[PDB]
């Protein structure tokens, strides 16, 4: 089954644990391409009652940088947001829970905003299935193909 954070069936545990960075996507390349503040690569999501514990790391010179980050709840049901290089609010539009996650982030950073896309899975790479419904996603929103950066082959460290 699948859902969506604001959804009404959406299981906010079923997310909780081990993903990886598959692919970023953003109508403002820059933010996530080599020293982009936001080519993230999370590593776990654990939720809590009100939160969820992100874990992410960096890489700059080939050096990963571990970081972590608490998302609150908002007023909003399936919506967090985080403060990081300006005001950031997510939510998940399509997780399945058990393979893969996609958020969709809005960042409001000196008067701007910009807007990203991630696909996580539960292995560090997913099915081309997946990326392609990923990529029809992005579509959805705006983000061109050329605008999503698939990291599958450089998300560990």
């Amino acid at each position: 089954e699948e859902a969506s954070s604001t959804g009404r069936n959406f299981n906010v545990e079923k997310i909780n644990g081990e993903w990886h960075t598959i692919i970023l996507a953003s109508d403002k390349r820059e933010k996530i391409e080599d020293n982009g503040n936001f080519r993230l690569f999370l590593e776990q999501i654990h939720v809590l009652e009100k939160s969820l514990v992100l874990k992410f790391h960096t890489v700059r010179d080939e050096e990963c940088s571990e970081l972590s980050m608490v998302a609150d709840k908002t007023e909003k049901a399936g919506e967090y947001s985080v403060t990081y290089d300006g005001f950031n609010t997510f939510t998940i539009p399509k997780t399945d829970y058990d393979n893969f996650l996609m958020a969709h982030l809005i960042n409001e950073k000196d008067g701007e905003t910009f807007q990203l896309m991630g696909l996580y899975g539960r292995e560090p790479d997913l099915s081309s299935d997946i990326k392609e419904r990923f990529a029809q996603l992005c579509e959805e929103h705006g983000i061109l193909r050329e605008n999503i950066i698939d990291l599958s082959n450089a998300n560990r460290c």
